[PDB]
């Protein structure tokens, strides 16, 4: 469970695959409103953002080392290929808890609106996730 190590950049790419993954399913969901012409919100769509990386970020280590763990348990090279799929492999796995969290985007802002954005969010939205903080909350 713990005789794993792994660097910050290994992190890095475990971090990138995963929010980029979600990132990816999400902007699938938005194009549902955007094809309806029901455009869904900037702040809208931040919040779907915001709930992947602090998914992400809730068991960074975890994900990092497992991730890094299979990749040695299966014999199998570790650096920024095979552990960016990971991060990808683990935000899949991990599809089913996002989906209720957009759920509760949606009742939390009573509407498809959302808040309004400001460069602080704007900023965190093009932020490197492989720069989030990575340990487990």
């Amino acid at each position: 469970f713990d005789d794993v190590v792994v660097s910050r950049q290994e992190q890095s790419y475990v971090q990138r695959g995963m929010v980029n993954f979600l990132d990816e399913e999400m902007h699938k969901l938005v194009k549902r409103f955007r094809d309806m012409r029901w455009n869904l919100g900037p702040g809208f769509v931040f919040l779907l953002k915001k709930v992947n990386r602090e998914r992400m970020m809730r068991y960074c280590m975890d994900y990092a080392r497992y991730s890094k763990k299979i990749l040695q348990l299966k014999h199998l090279p570790v650096n920024k290929k095979t552990l960016t799929k990971m991060g990808r492999f683990v935000g899949y796995r991990n599809y089913g808890v996002i989906r209720e969290l957009y759920a509760d985007v949606f009742r939390d802002v009573q509407g498809f609106r959302g808040p309004k954005m400001t460069a602080a969010m704007r900023k965190y939205s093009s932020k490197d996730p492989g720069t989030f903080p990575c340990k487990n909350e």
